[PDB]
């Protein structure tokens, strides 16, 4: 067991889905994995583990920002042996061509954080996806007749930002989603030696301040999920 | 309602006790405050509402980090009205006089989180807590026979740090406590004309390691919240 | 003995009251100190030790700016003892609620200055005062009837700066007054292990100049001396 | 004809191969393009065009750092219609199991230049290539046998840093080639709104002191041409 | 008739001498001009104005530190005309061919001071004296029989720096003497659009203390001041 | 032979000039030496060495940007026994009273790149030339009846800048010119132990934009190298 996860080596699978609310989890193992059992809930984060067509697989919530994620995806890698991380969770939308429910893929992503600053001396390190993941992800997507676009994400401190002109900068260079997570995820990843990537639904426009409504949430939502699992079978093979 | 809160004005007292974990919330309703109602569930970061000693007041979780409960402290002061919010946590020690089950109280808060800079033009930003919160908390916390300290504390990003020379830093300038969230709260209530304090029990020494979970370490956890709980009342007369 | 104070152990009490204007201490301690002997004279810094009401204290000026205070407090410290350091003097405010003659005193310091940042590996160093300090200053304030506002000071590195905008930031963010050495004295008064704060009376207002006597400017003075003096005898009760 | 172009629109394909080395373009010319013709030769910057298989296809030097080929990429895109830029170069390994002669793609390029923190408002810009062009990069590669790692490039601003101590953080961090344009390149992709991806082969190495030799440089550097050129081919398919 | 100096524009010459030592501003005036009138008493910054073989001259103490010689240099050149500074101090030496009593002249000035980044976007400002002052200084010397280096200077914001390896570096950079106002008052004189000048001799080796005796050191300091004022001659001619 | 030069000790003179444009190299070569003979290809950098009035002389291109700049000359330092480089190149100008054909000589030289930073623990290094080489490039240009401005240049990283504040800034500061290597040049100068010099003639107004290329722009340039060949001369002497 580790500082915030009660579990033993081999409680987890390989390949951990997590979004950021650990509701979501619990709705995704009951809805996706067989023989789903709760392996976590400290702080009520909770954690499960099943199988997807055979395959096990475990999916557990990180909470909101950075240092939030950091931990939980850290406590992972070292304690729990895990290989693969996906963070499937939503994001704002900044470009007036990416709209609500789109699905977006983070082969990259930019922040305000100073964690890698941290990292790597004061420099710029280009927080990055694994290669293989991004195109398992785009070819399940290509399978399922679902529309993906993949670029790079914005990992903000601030929810609340008192910079809205930085909008207009994350804009001009072409920011695919606005979440709070990637960045930080892909510097532990790189860290403690192990692979990440992160999937987004724009559930929301920055601008236009328009928000996910009707049942297209869930739909949209479980394209999202179908995504992530199936890219996995992919990696596998 | 707000994007993470879904309650209405008045379901919160205008002083808000906040734990980081949502399980510590719902265990402060429950041993300290009379006829408590649960407000908000959103992601699982239970809120609660009561009296004590017939003082209208409510505890809620913030999660892990400064993204996180600058999130939730914001939405509680712009649209619920709260204007004072308490943090009660726990603390990893420095300072070799500091001892296990000491009740330490942040007047200021040091950080390696790049979001005082975003609102303060890149420049020093001193976070720091509301003087008469301080004054009633120690004032309280003598009138219950215990002695706390009064100083800085050190608000990480990251829980799993790769320098850890900065460990000698925090201790040659003093640093009380490590956490994660002061300097965010003190941030956000400067931000939004609020007024915040931290209030923390140390768990473990950095140093001599080994942290502290019993009868003994339980009881001076309830020592913090009675004195957070009886600073409100020193602070309404 | 020292590069900047030719005096040798003992020459100077355990606590020092400091003004900006050297002139000023002359002025203390023959208005205020009884018995009153000079200690130093070195590039015209004058300094003077007697008693207060029985308690030994000395007086001596600090120059204008971060990096003056810092030679001299540094010295008072290490090599005379001193355990306290009350810096009297005056800022401008860019609050409208904070009117000319205000006693103010700052509980922190924010700066536009490297110096804390160069000792705190480029993190954010909250400058803060000793809380006791703090304390022993508002209750003599109130027992001579006057009112004192505690909260954020802002210590400038350049009276005259280029950049208007950050006055309007200074105000958002509630600071009390701007003057020029608080930040860097508490940043040594950590750094060496010493207490420290800073009193200022509002001797003009950024943004609506305004008109006072010098008779009126006579009595705010000696009002924040007694302040000070009284304070120290507090502290040792 | 642009600053450091003499040359009209419609001279240069709408994708361009860009060495550091001019006299690298005109060996690729002679050996790669068919009824290649000299279309620059200003500063010595020569630049040629011709077809492959049918295709029409440019190839330029871009000499060394961010700042020159800065200048190259970004005139070539807003006064010649060039929509692809492929960088082909030499980087220096960090990493033990990368050897020489390897071919490594970069997805992403992290830097020690400010060039993108002067674009992105100081916070961290992931600086990363086209996702469809890296995929073309690797099946070309797989259709030639040739293998090729992909990941992230260090773009440095010395050659002869006097940091040492930062490809050990390189290294760490999993870099896979220092080479000096990376970064830059796909900064002005983004700026002015084209595609770009940097195609490298280890000239040597950072630790041994181990650099080309033999003829095992011309089929390497050939391959590498190989590839490049082929991903067009799929590309446009 | 300003802030920090009571006086009128006429009474300062357009060419100012100013020692850090307020003390030294009268031994100048006494010792080397004629018909000296005191035109400045504020906060004990004694100034004086007279001739030196009929030229108009005046002397006045700067005080320790960027922020304090700032000030005063901005009064003087804003409102009292003031054309031309010239600095006259002492210093540090790092380099070990650089003797006690030697006379140095900073063509350029380093600082870990944040002044200079404030004023320009925060990229690096070459804080640099007037050309032809510089030349005036060294023919000055040399008609004197003196020998005097130019190069850059480093001024310092802290005379206690916690930094004890940043003087391996200035060694390394060929830094000729440590002090702690020249980069700020040539950062005023381009801001203000004016002429500076800092000339030092020093006085200890920072790694080597070294002895001299109190007359050598006033025939030195002499020699300084004789060299200012005939730099003044030259440049008129 | 280094990296970039194939060439051996002896193959060049103590004293280098260089421009930008390798043709330039060649253009003065043929133009002012005797006897030249070319001693270096690689990349295209074409190197030359002769002589003038007898003293030899060499001369070759550095490419553009401080990266290109900053390999050549400290390869040419370390390992050709070069002690002086001497750059002679065009700046775009910022001043308005600063006229087209007109020589700027930079004393100093401001920039936007992080090379000094790294070089110089992240502080402000003033990046200067070698006064004696200066001067004798001042009064090389006093005997040919042409008068040289002496001041700061400003070394940017980008030709094409997204900012365009920044040339308000330059202005304000007194910037004479515009240019992209002095800064690099200086700090290689400095960080080996050798002397160097910029001088540079405006080859047009950022302002009243319009360049200068005929027979005056031609004499002009011809001017400056006059200058720098007869500054070498009088340091000879
Ligand atoms: N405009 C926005 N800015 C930042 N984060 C945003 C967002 N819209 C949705 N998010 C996503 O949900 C969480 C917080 O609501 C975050 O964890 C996650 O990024
Ligand atoms: N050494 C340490 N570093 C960072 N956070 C520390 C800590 N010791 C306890 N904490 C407290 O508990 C939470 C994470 O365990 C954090 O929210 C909170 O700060
Ligand atoms: N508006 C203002 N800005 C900065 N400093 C101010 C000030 N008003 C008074 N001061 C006080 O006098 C000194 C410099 O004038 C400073 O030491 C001291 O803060
Ligand atoms: N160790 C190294 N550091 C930086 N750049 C390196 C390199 N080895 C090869 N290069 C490549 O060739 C050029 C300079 O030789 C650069 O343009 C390009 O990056
Ligand atoms: N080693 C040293 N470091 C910093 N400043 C030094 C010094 N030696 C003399 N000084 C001179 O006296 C003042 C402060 O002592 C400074 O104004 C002035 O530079
Ligand atoms: N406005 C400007 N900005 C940057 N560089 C400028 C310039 N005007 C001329 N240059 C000079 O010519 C080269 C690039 O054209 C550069 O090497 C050199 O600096």
């Amino acid at each position: 067991a580790t500082p915030h996860i009660n579990a033993e080596m081999g409680d987890f699978a390989d390949v951990v889905l997590m979004p950021g609310d650990p509701l979501r989890a619990k709705y995704i193992a009951e809805t996706f994995l067989e023989d789903a059992r709760e392996v976590n809930n400290v702080r009520g984060m909770l954690g499960f583990t099943g199988t997807y067509k055979g395959r096990k697989i475990s999916v557990m919530g990180h909470g909101m920002g950075i240092p939030s994620c950091s931990i939980y995806t850290k406590e992972l890698i070292t304690d729990f042996g895990v290989k693969k991380i996906i963070r499937v969770g939503s994001c704002g939308a900044v470009l007036p061509h990416v709209k609500l429910r789109d699905v977006v893929i983070g082969m990259g992503a930019c922040t305000d954080s100073k964690v890698n600053r941290i990292r790597f001396k004061d420099h710029d390190f280009a927080a990055i996806a694994d290669f293989d993941m991004v195109r398992n992800a785009v070819d399940a997507a290509k399978a399922l007749g679902i529309d993906a676009r993949v670029g790079n994400l914005f990992s903000a401190d601030l929810f609340y930002s008192p910079d809205g002109e930085m909008f207009d900068v994350m804009e001009k260079y072409g920011i695919l989603g606005v979440e709070m997570e990637a960045a930080g995820i892909y510097g532990v990843a790189a860290e403690f030696g192990a692979k990440a990537l992160t999937i987004c639904t724009v559930s929301d426009h920055i601008r236009t301040h328009e928000q996910t409504t009707a049942a297209e949430r869930q739909t949209t939502f479980n394209d999202m999920i179908k995504i992530a699992l199936e890219s996995v079978l992919l990696g596998d093979k």
